[PDB]
């Protein structure tokens, strides 16, 4: 009884709760094949890959994880740096994660928050890779560089969740389950809950229903205003890039961007909001079934 | 039986309640001499000025008024532009305000939200001004040009409480009290509110309480992210300045020297600026009120 019984969305996957030195990471396992790693983002569990991965899995070995400290992931005691939280810290411990699975080297597939372990793995540990996929983003140094009006009101988020403890924490302990459906809703094409199955909504509302899962998403964002930029900006200044085969597709409703950032990057732009694999499933599991596949 | 125990803290005051077209406006009237309009900002009400307005009221008949939706002042209905929250609307109504108590021409300072009221007054009807001054603040457009990652993080509710509704609304009644209090205390140079009298934050905190209160900043903020800051790019496009003698009075450790250094953006809005910094954080009629008071009444008062 120490978890909830939600839906299961992933007919014929495995659970496994993997261990790693900082804790254990929950994932649904399924297909067979190459292994190929699913991350999602914010304020998402590993539930958003469910209208995508029963295609992958004709193909790939997938695994469909919650982040460290995410959905049913342990949370590991953060730090005044927010060190395990930063993406440095989480794309190592995915790597031990994937190695107790029986994978030295994988595929990779990231989005939002996701994405950002993904590249930060792409750049410390480009030898675990295969291939790459990032989904809706650009680095976190470059959503900082362009920082101006515009973008401090689209993406508020950033900074609001990167205020110091607790004022972030009280004030989203006020109404959670209103705050995680408008930060979904606000994101689509539709600028409603219409793209999500309602029961992976409620996934996401029951983990964000749950304060200390609530702490470790402002540590995340507490990262990514502080370590997490620094790191991007040491890559920058060294004009360190990717070498790992890339893809990156992005929501219509940014490769030149990713050309500073990798050598050998694909693009494409997906008819939807920021939640391609829930808004767009077919056409976001056709590219990504394409480009993992030619290896 | 309604009205909560809130201190008098402006003894030998009079209180108003003046109409205008678009709701009334609380004020404390006292002293005697020509007039002189002072303006609170955000989260604070009148309130603010009780350290410095007893010294002012020695030369000038000092009005302390409620911003539009604030305090005791009523709350106009807003809509899609935020029109009633604007900086040029707020400005319209407290000239209508001044009006009503005879005062067709005034002298003027704000602080914070109020400060933003008052330049933009000085820019639309410099002919009701003698003076201007203005504390802790930049122009609104500074603020949104110099919003890099540092300065974003720093003044993140510019972001936050702009967001629609109800969003902010539905955070902050989360826990008000301590979000007000977290605002006080993490703008002043000590951190804490040491600065303040507790009489005064209970004023404050009465006000948030209140979520129609709230509500209210909110469109503040949603103004100053879309209609103020392009009723200042016209201002900049056009070369526009206040040609009121003003003062900008900013704190060391304040919020507007955080962007840049104050009176070299002030001299590019306004051909007669003095300015000057008193050592404080942002909310400089209480954190250092006899440096202020001594500021403002030397520079509103022909006497030396
Ligand atoms: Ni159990
Ligand atoms: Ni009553």
């Amino acid at each position: 009884g120490h978890m909830p019984d939600l839906a299961d969305l992933f007919p014929g996957f495995g659970s496994e709760w993997i261990n790693t030195s900082s804790g254990r990471i929950f994932a649904r396992v399924g297909g067979d094949g190459p292994p190929l790693l699913l991350l999602h983002g914010f304020p998402q569990t590993h539930v958003m890959w469910h209208r995508v991965a029963p295609k992958l899995a004709e193909r790939f070995k997938v695994i469909v994880a919650d982040l460290p400290g995410y959905g049913w992931s342990d949370m590991p005691e953060s730090d005044e740096q927010h060190t395990p939280y930063t993406k440095r810290a989480m794309a190592k411990q995915l790597i031990e994660a994937m190695e107790q699975l029986g994978h030295v080297h994988f595929a990779l597939a990231g989005h939002d928050r996701g994405a950002r372990v993904s590249y930060r793995l792409a750049l410390d540990s480009p030898g675990r890779l295969s291939k790459l996929a990032v989904l809706d983003i650009l680095p976190t140094y470059e959503y900082w560089q362009r920082m101006n009006r515009a973008y401090a009101l689209k993406i508020y988020h950033w900074s609001f969740l990167a205020q110091p403890a607790p004022l972030p924490e009280n004030l989203l302990g006020g109404d959670p389950d209103f705050y995680v459906k408008a930060k979904l809703a606000s994101w689509t094409r539709a600028g409603d809950l219409s793209a999500f199955d309602p029961r992976a909504v409620e996934h996401y509302r029951i983990a964000f229903a749950d304060p200390m899962r609530r702490h470790v998403m402002c540590e995340d964002y507490r990262a990514g205003a502080y370590a997490d930029f620094e790191h991007d900006k040491i890559d920058v200044e060294a004009g360190n890039k990717i070498p790992v085969p890339m893809l990156a597709l992005w929501g219509a409703s940014p490769l030149d961007v990713w050309r500073k950032w990798a050598s050998d990057v694909q693009g494409a732009p997906i008819e939807s909001g920021h939640f391609l694999p829930e808004e767009a499933p077919d056409q976001t599991a056709e590219a990504l079934v394409r480009f993992f596949s030619a290896a």
